[PDB]
């Protein structure tokens, strides 16, 4: 199984080994089986999608994805890479919405073709003909014959081809084309499982989205690599009712299942007491915790509210990547059973310094250690020099799981992908701050996102937590912290959102006086302006990720849905 060079070899394999086990089953509504697959059955899906398109002339053309979270995607994907489709996964659109995003990654990846259900192609065919003209082409491969398959050409794949274009978030810019290569794929898959050691006997459960990062690489790739059954559910399933994935878990004595750190908080503040008492959880080995600053109040919330349905906190397996690293670069505690956290000066941090304080503290919890034989290094942003002990810089990665490049973007591609620090090359910028402390690294942010005011750095996200507790008025997770140039000099502004039971009854002043009396606290700051907005409103990616940078765009052009205003 480690001598598969690419996907498709390797799907083939387990299509013979394990033709008859199971390898995903959909829960539509996070509850009841909806439909399956097996290795046997989605090798042969696999070969007549490509087989579709290889007939449709989509070899070496860049191709949409455009499906609802479900079985359909999943064979569409491995049909990509059995036809030699550079495959490009996409959130689909949705009623009464634009396709402005849609026809912004399509020019960007220069796509000749979406591949979508029949349903969605019979509501956006004719607007992808306004939209991309009449050589673009919308088809379906939900009703692909099976017997197609027999007319499949299978490609000479080395793993220097390129699988499939990883778009962005959007959170710090306009998406970017991740060029993630056949080998980028195996090397990495490695990498999770150097790290996971999950076996043929472990079981999975994923609500992520299936279009990107952990929900891809992991919630479907993953699975075909270990050859495991995954349960996956749609996102809406555990957003509306956090208590069926604990409750999959506890069915399917799941091993393996994890997500970002406010899915963690969901559960806690969303799950009844009735509800634990119907939990097993001793099944739960590894939980997972990536695509977000892990908190240390949300590990110790949840170890403490479901330790009675039997969760461990030594089963919290903190992660860190991106799409530039194909998934994975660090996770685990090492010889720690709990996640390592340290507590070190909050002034330091804002000095690009890790030490105690002699100053209040901050409780840092690592993202886990560099797994396998890639190599990670500290460097000053601008000097390009190699940070020393202490020194907090942008965290560079040298491996195999780094992406060829940017799709189509010569210039960023050198800049971000040919890193230069001292005596060494080819370092991939990450863009993300960090520090490496214990054999763990861990991370304090986004450079593109970080804030200077008054010769002081300071950390969106510590800003926007503050901001969202001053007031009940304020929606948690829906609040941005920007600086806006004021005569030359730089100043906050905070862009909140309200709670729609508040929004009737809203006191601007007494809430942005309770906003102001925090930000002062905490970070000894003044703001410039508080945008109280509508709920809903924030500029956030199809993940869910706030767009910073278009809330300041937005301030200053007046786009926001202002329900109230301070200055
Ligand atoms: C069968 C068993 C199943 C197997 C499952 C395996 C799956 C587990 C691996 C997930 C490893 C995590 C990668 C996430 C990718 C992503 O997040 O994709 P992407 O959209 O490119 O965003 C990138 C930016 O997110 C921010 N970020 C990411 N991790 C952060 C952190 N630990 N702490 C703070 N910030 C963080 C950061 O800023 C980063 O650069
Ligand atoms: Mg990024």
């Amino acid at each position: 199984v480690g001598q598969f060079a690419n996907f498709v070899d390797l799907l083939q394999y387990r299509a013979k080994l394990q033709a008859r086990k199971t390898v995903f089953s959909f829960l539509a509504d996070g509850e009841a089986e909806s439909a399956a697959l097996t290795y046997g059955e989605l090798d042969q899906k696999a070969q007549a999608i490509a087989a579709f398109l290889q007939a449709n002339q989509a070899q070496g053309q860049r191709a949409l994805l455009l499906y609802p979270p479900g079985l359909e995607f999943i064979g569409a994907f491995l049909g990509c890479l059995y036809a030699g489709v550079v495959a490009v996964p996409a959130y689909p659109p949705r009623p009464n919405k634009s396709f402005d995003r849609l026809h912004s990654i399509i020019q960007d990846a220069q796509a000749k073709f979406a591949l979508t259900t029949t349903e969605l192609k019979d509501k956006i065919a004719d607007r992808l003909e306004a939209l991309e003209g009449t050589d673009f082409h919308c088809l379906a491969t939900d009703q692909v014959e099976l017997i197609s398959g027999k007319n499949w050409q299978k490609p000479n794949i080395s793993g220097t081809d390129l699988a499939f274009l990883q778009y962005t978030s959007g959170s710090t810019g306009d998406p970017k084309g991740v060029m993630v290569s056949h080998h980028n794929l195996i090397h990495n898959s490695g990498l999770i499982n150097q790290g996971f050691q999950d076996t043929e006997a472990s079981m999975g459960v994923s609500w992520l989205p299936p279009y990107h990062d952990m929900g891809l690489i992991g919630g479907i790739l993953q699975p075909i690599y270990v050859g495991i059954t995954q349960i996956l559910m749609p996102p809406v399933a555990f957003l509306q009712r956090p208590f069926r994935w604990l409750k999959a878990i506890n069915d399917y004595r799941v091993s393996t299942s994890g997500a970002p750190n406010f899915a963690y908080d969901l559960c806690a503040s969303q799950i009844t007491p009735e509800q634990i008492r119907e939990l097993d959880l001793s099944c739960w080995r590894l939980a997972f915790s990536g695509a977000e600053p892990i908190r240390a109040v949300t590990l110790e919330n949840f170890a403490k509210t479901f330790a009675t349905a039997g969760f461990q906190k030594s089963a919290f397996y903190p992660c860190y990547g991106m799409a530039e690293t194909t998934l994975i670069v660090s996770g685990g505690n090492g010889a720690a059973q709990l996640p390592q956290e340290i507590i070190v000066s909050k002034q330091g941090i804002e000095a690009n310094q890790v030490r105690p304080a002699q100053e209040t503290t901050v409780t840092l919890v690592g993202s886990g250690e560099v797994i396998g034989d890639q190599i990670v290094k500290i460097v000053d942003p601008q000097a390009l020099t190699e940070c020393t002990v202490g020194e907090i810089g942008e965290v560079w990665v040298k491996g195999e799981s780094v992406a060829q490049g940017y799709w189509q973007k010569p210039d960023l591609t050198q800049q971000q992908f040919q890193g230069n620090v001292g005596a060494e090359t080819g370092f991939l910028r990450t863009g993300d701050l960090g520090f490496l402390q214990g054999g763990e690294l861990y991370i304090t942010g986004r450079l593109k996102d970080l804030l200077i005011i008054r010769g002081r750095n300071h950390y969106p996200q510590d800003i926007e937590l503050t901001v969202e507790v001053a007031h009940p008025a304020l929606r948690q997770g829906a609040g941005a912290a920007v600086s806006v140039d004021v005569n030359g000099e730089e100043q906050l502004v905070i862009v909140q959102e309200v709670e729609r039971k508040y929004a009737r009854k809203l006191n601007v002043a007494a809430v942005a006086q309770a906003i102001r009396g925090a930000i002062a606290a905490e970070h000894q700051l003044q703001p410039q302006a508080i945008c109280f907005i509508k709920p809903g409103s924030i500029p956030k990616t199809s993940s869910g990720k706030i767009r910073r940078h278009a809330c300041k765009a937005g301030f200053l052009d007046g786009s926001l849905a202002v329900v109230g205003e301070w200055q």
